[PDB]
């Protein structure tokens, strides 16, 4: 039999960790020759495979490098103009990488130029809570000033761009030992902690889901016409440089001015951690100085795009991508993931040698330049939006398989929410002491949900990763999974120099147990989307979730019952909205159980696959015209974090400091009906067509 | 049999004729009691004719009434303030309705309150090009004046926006008779041309398709927020007013200043048609003043839709749909279009009381507020736009069914000319010297293609109907036809209280046989939109306009090859675009003449009823959020016109007046990048799914 057993019992751990050694040799950065080769080595694997067509998706778009001949760097500059201390122009490489050419020395993509000389101010982790705790309770002004804050909590885009409207003309970056050096565990290459000159990479746009900045809303092909630089999409406006906790210890052991207000702004460096601005007395007259070249590029770059042709419904599809370009070999992120999508392709191709199809059409997809803001997977939709749309089943996202070794995480839609339940039951848990015992058992056991006894917790999705355009643009049902760590108690390595095979191979997944456990959910995932004959997804789930988002909105307004009175504010056509939802989606359930009838069959399938299509308002969120599903967005605040209600969730957002309640509190309303006829209207494509 | 040569021959004339009669008794103005129970029994007798569900849909919309106890009226004033002359408070009543209660006096709905005084400037039909040459050519300044302008040509809003923009402050409109008296022909009652007392009444706004000005993008429900009247969408900024040519004439017979630059700006009054601005030097101390006192309500309008649910794939949709408020009786406008529905739907339900029942769903629509900017369709599809756009396949308008007698005018998609082509060869012609001939042949010869020979002329769509959300915001492949006057030698009563049940009867179509044949020719198109197995669209017609319209904006831009040059300003894209467009097309066309599988056929319906649908920008055309369709839109100077490849157009247009040729070429060649990126687009829906 071809039946999901066989499809799953063909994946090897053995396969994903020779794939995974074979990926992480050499560097694969977004635009250059080496990841170029890398793509036309997949294509030609996955053909070999069995899929049916593997073609090259290129797009030239905004990538940014450092200087090969005038490298980026940070100064501590005295009285006369001289640089007394300089951080560090690479990291040390790890055992037997040290002669390894084209490692890319850390920066910040997309920093401008610039040469700016000033005072530190100490931000903490840059949060929009942390400049409110500055600027309105210790009354420190950042305006001229260069912040220096901690990596964490939040995408670090969010922190240039909080800082950017503080008024700083400078960020510098670094690693704390608090956040990314876990107690009891040895640094690099002895352990899996982060060294003190490993540094963290990674770009500092803030996209909005734009994806290239230069062509927003359209492929950047070979015709495209490109935005002027002064009016691209997301640029930073102030210069960026990311360094390591040797380097930020000197830079912060002079700090002066005010103390930090508390415990949760000191990390674990023996500094004052001292707010500033600027020096104590006899330092009181050196500043830092920051040197960055960097310089922003068209550049080619390509997605591979694999397809397994649907036996039955070869116009449905559902998407397994993720990318292939690292910033430097990429151990972890993204080929951790890679290597699991191509033993998933494997295993789909074997079945297919077979004589075995899917009954819909699967889409395989090794995205480019995602480090430089989805650019590959956000162009290529672009271009295919038409048939994505119309067409589109699912997205499974597939990047790191591993941050961690305890448990299983999943971050997906409501509607898959029964699939993963139902999957995980069926798989065996790779956990020590629950061997024997389900998937699901151990990941109960591990991360419970908040709300229900006896359930996993299920994440929402935001961005940060590739399922972005899909999901927040597009209104495609996605989802992710990977192993992950114990939060009761990124990962320090994450996109530095150290994230090598030899550090998964050692440190996380040594049998490659839990790499295969992340591709027996992935592609166990893929296959029940594309085989299934009712799709797998539940809408009474949508339902139970909005209810509980209609309820944590309405408390966040409710701490406001003066202005609710006097603006006369109700959330009571979002509450009946979401009453009629449930009502309608428990109907559509009682039908799809009870329904020979292939086109009956196929409508219903229809209303399933629309249905997250539903949430996309085609006007977008204000200001943020390619974010477009009103009941996730990435947050404001923290572009990896999903935010429910966004749109009244921003219009409630700080309100109490806005200068015109009544404009205010009329946008709240405004966005209270927008979400509430779109819960309405989703509700009524489950209804009876006719 | 249930073909449809027995839906056609069911269709009656004098049905027609006893609804039309039972339609124009009474006013049928939007918003008010009257028009609320004919909606009420429209409603009843499609349940009665077999519909299987009728309601009404309900919206609370912006409108516009006279003030009935402070009329509006245009003085002539004196150097001491005393009104010398008065234009008429109403137009005299048709013969047996002088007792008629609720007749609306001619006004201009949604024109703001004024009391401006002032000199006249004569700007001829006040389009943009007669602006042009007043400015330009000879240098007469708008600005502080009231301008007077003829009515013809294009659409009134857009005469008001750019007499707005040309810095007026006050608009009276009137018919010359050189536009709406045609010669020989006798005056109503007696003849159907225009008395001097006749007027005009119409709307004034420039919505560009957003609907009811205080919702853009959202149904006016129950718990709309709504925008404040300073923030509403398309909303005059300066008073208008409609008259008469008897009153006109009283107010150009004194006008100075320069003369007419050429005849083309003469009407047929015996006045100078002098340009102003102001009067001769005897009356050079008189001025004109405007009395307006009209004020915007939300006010409750009802839509009817009736369902006739489909027995093969009731998910899928073909609309039948025209509006029933009126100015006055709306004896043409638009109640001989209502007529032919109401047949229509009446035919349709004596099959169905036989058994039989259309393979898709045929959705029947009696559209409140034409009149007031198409505000029930508008409303109706912004609330149901998810259900549309993914399960809409055509939309048939019906407002007027005649407008002349001389022969069949038809404008619509692309996808639809091979439909209307057959359909109309099955037709018999009710023209006279065309007996036993089909309505093809007549159509054919009275009106023929300037392209192809033994072809009828098949013209675009723009706006300025009930068809505009469906087609230009949705993409879905819309049509209408109707009977039309001989261009080659609005009509002239249109708007008038003289639109009467006489009117048609005695002077348009005493026989009624021009309604019936508009009947099957719209109730034709229903019948094998919904029933046809394969359904009846041809892209390979869109492939040839394509190549068309290219054609013509590469030859506008070829006016000015010196910045074509400089720009490096290519159409190379577009034409390769639509070269692709017509390879995929025919390739498409082939498989569909050539493919027992239900599975395929749908697979390819959905590709044909997607087609339209991929033409949608979803950022819009620039400016005009709601005018998404990247081939057609509504023209920027005349809402009643289509524009092919409009953003490039709209780029060129005017473009060596332009400051910054380097930004006006750039922006050209963006549009040039979106229209190339959406042709090929477009084509890709038609290759082969996988
Ligand atoms: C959830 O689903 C329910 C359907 O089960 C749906 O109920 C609808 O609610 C609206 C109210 O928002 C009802 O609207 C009424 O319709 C009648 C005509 O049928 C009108 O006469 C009413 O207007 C009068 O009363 C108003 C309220 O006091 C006044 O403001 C107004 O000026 C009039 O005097 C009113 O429009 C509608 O009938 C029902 N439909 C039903 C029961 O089938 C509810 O709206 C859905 N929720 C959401 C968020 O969509
Ligand atoms: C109409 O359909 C045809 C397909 O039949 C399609 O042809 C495509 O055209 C593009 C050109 O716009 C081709 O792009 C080339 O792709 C190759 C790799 O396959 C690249 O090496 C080329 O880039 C080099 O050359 C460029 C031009 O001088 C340079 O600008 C560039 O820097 C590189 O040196 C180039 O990208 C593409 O291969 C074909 N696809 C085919 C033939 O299958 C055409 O684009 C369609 N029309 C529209 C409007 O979409
Ligand atoms: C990664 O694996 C690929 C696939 O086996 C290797 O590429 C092959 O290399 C051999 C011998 O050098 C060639 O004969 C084949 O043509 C290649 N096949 C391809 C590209 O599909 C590649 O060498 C491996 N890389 C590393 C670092 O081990
Ligand atoms: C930090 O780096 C800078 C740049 O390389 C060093 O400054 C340069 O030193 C060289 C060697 O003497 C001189 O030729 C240049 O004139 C210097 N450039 C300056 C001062 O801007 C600097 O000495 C380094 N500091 C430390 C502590 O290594
Ligand atoms: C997950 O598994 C459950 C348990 O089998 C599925 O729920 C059953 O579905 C069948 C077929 O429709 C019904 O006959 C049963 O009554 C259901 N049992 C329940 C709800 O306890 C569920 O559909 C699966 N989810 C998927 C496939 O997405
Ligand atoms: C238009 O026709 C309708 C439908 O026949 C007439 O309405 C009916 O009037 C009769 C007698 O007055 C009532 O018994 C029915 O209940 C009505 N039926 C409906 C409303 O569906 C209406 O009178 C006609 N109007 C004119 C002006 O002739
Ligand atoms: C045009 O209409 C106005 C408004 O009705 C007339 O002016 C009014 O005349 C009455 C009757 O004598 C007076 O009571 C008001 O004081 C007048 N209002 C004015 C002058 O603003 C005016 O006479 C009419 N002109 C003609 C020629 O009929
Ligand atoms: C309009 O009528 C023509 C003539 O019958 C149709 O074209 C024929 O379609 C059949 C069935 O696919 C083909 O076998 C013939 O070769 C076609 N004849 C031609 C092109 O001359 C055409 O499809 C009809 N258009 C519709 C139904 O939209
Ligand atoms: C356009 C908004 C996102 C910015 C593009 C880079 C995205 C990149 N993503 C990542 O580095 C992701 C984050 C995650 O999903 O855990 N890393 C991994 C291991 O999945 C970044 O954070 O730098
Ligand atoms: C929002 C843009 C259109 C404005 C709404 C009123 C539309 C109204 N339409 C009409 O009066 C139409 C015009 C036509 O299609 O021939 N009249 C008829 C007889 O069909 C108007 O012109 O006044
Ligand atoms: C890089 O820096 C060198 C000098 O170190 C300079 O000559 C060159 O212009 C720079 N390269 C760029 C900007 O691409
Ligand atoms: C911060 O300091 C600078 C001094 O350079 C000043 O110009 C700016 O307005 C200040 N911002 C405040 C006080 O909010
Ligand atoms: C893998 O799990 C073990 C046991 O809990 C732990 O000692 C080790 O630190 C884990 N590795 C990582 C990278 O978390
Ligand atoms: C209409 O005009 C009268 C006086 O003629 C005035 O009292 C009333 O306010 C007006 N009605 C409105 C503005 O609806
Ligand atoms: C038109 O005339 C007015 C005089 O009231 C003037 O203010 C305005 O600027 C003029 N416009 C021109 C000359 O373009
Ligand atoms: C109807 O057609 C006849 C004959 O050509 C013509 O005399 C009459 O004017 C037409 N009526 C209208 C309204 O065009
Ligand atoms: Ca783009
Ligand atoms: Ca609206
Ligand atoms: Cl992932
Ligand atoms: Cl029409
Ligand atoms: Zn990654
Ligand atoms: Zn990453
Ligand atoms: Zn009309
Ligand atoms: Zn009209």
């Amino acid at each position: 039999k071809h039946n999901m057993k066989a499809f799953l019992d063909e994946l090897k751990a053995e396969n994903i960790k020779k794939f995974l050694y074979n990926f992480t040799q050499i560097p694969h950065l977004a635009g250059t020759e080496q990841n170029f080769q890398l793509a036309k080595q997949i294509q030609s694997q996955w053909k070999e495979f069995g899929l049916d067509s593997v073609e090259l998706a290129h797009y030239d778009v905004l990538l940014s490098y450092p200087n090969k001949t005038h490298p980026n760097y940070i100064s501590i500059i005295n009285e006369d103009g001289n640089e007394i201390f300089n951080t560090s122009l690479f990291e040390p490489p790890p055992p037997g990488y040290e002669n390894v050419s084209d490692i890319v020395p850390p920066f910040s993509a997309f920093s401008p130029q610039g040469m700016p000389e000033g005072d530190l101010v100490y931000v903490n982790y840059a949060r929009t809570e942390d400049f409110f705790k500055l600027e309105r309770d210790m009354k420190i002004n950042c305006s001229g000033k260069i912040v220096i804050a901690r990596y964490g909590k939040v995408f670090r885009g969010n922190k240039v761009k909080n800082a950017q409207l503080a008024g700083a003309k400078g960020v510098i970056l670094y690693s704390d030992p608090a956040d990314y050096f876990a107690p009891g565990v040895k640094s690099y290459p002895d352990g899996w902690n982060l060294p003190g000159g490993g540094v963290q990479r990674g770009n500092i746009l803030n996209l909005n889901g734009a994806g290239d900045p230069l062509t927003p809303g359209y492929p950047a092909n070979e015709y495209a016409y490109r935005r002027g630089i002064a009016e691209a999409v997301g640029l930073p406006s102030i210069p960026v440089h990311p360094i390591g906790y040797y380097d930020a210890q000197k830079l912060l052991e002079k700090m002066g001015g005010s103390a930090p207000p508390d415990s949760s702004w000191r990390g674990s460096l023996k500094v004052p951690y001292n707010v500033g601005p600027g020096f104590t007395g006899n330092f009181s007259t050196q500043k830092v100085k920051m040197h960055i070249h960097s310089t922003n590029e068209v550049t080619r770059i390509y997605n591979v795009i694999g397809t397994l042709r649907g036996a039955v419904e070869p116009d449905r599809y559902v998407i397994l991508g993720g990318h292939r370009d690292s910033w430097v070999f990429g151990g972890i992120d993204p080929q951790s993931g890679a290597a699991v999508v191509h033993e998933i392709v494997r295993s789909f191709g074997t079945l297919k040698k077979e004589g075995w199809r899917p009954r819909r059409t699967i889409l395989f997809a090794s995205w480019d330049a995602a480090e430089f803001g989805l650019l590959g997977s956000t162009e290529w939709a672009e271009e295919n939006s038409r048939l994505l749309q119309e067409r589109g089943v699912a997205y499974i996202n597939a990047d790191s398989s591993i941050e961690g070794n305890y448990t299983l995480r999943v971050d997906c839609t409501p509607l898959m929410y029964s699939l993963v339940h139902n999957l995980t039951k069926e798989l065996k848990s790779p956990d020590e002491g629950f061997e024997g015992k389900s998937l699901y058992e151990s990941w109960t056991k591990k991360s419970p949900s908040p709300e229900f006894s006896g359930m996993p917790r299920i994440s929402k999705l935001g961005s940060g990763n590739d399922f972005e355009v899909f999901f927040q643009r597009l209104g495609i049902a996605s989802g992710r999974a990977r192993y992950t760590k114990n939060w009761e108690t990124g990962y320090p390595l994450y996109h530095s120099v150290y994230e090598t095979y030899e550090l998964v191979e050692k440190f996380y997944d040594p049998m490659f147990k839990y790499h295969l456990t992340v591709a027996q959910v992935r592609g166990g995932m893929v296959f029940e989307l594309a085989n299934s004959i009712v799709l797998p997804f539940d809408c009474r789930d949508y339902a139970v979730v909005l209810r509980k988002y209609a309820d944590k909105i309405y408390s966040i307004s409710m701490k406001h019952p003066q202005e609710m009175k006097t603006y006369s504010v109700s959330f009571d056509s979002l509450f009946s909205a979401v009453k009629n939802f449930t009502e309608i989606a428990s109907k559509f359930s009682e039908r799809l159980q009870d329904f020979s009838n292939p086109i009956v069959l196929r409508m219903m399938n229809d209303q399933l696959m629309f249905l997250e299509r539903a949430f996309i308002d085609p006007l977008g969120l204000p200001d943020r015209p390619f974010y477009r599903h009103v009941i996730y967005a990435p947050s404001s605040h923290n572009k990896y974090a999903g935010e429910s209600f966004p749109g009244i969730y921003d219009a409630l957002f700080d309100i109490e400091s806005k200068v015109d309640p009544s404009k205010a509190w009329g946008e709240v309303k405004r966005q209270i009906y927008v979400a509430a006829f779109t819960v309405q209207a989703a509700a009524e494509t489950l209804s009876e067509v006719a």
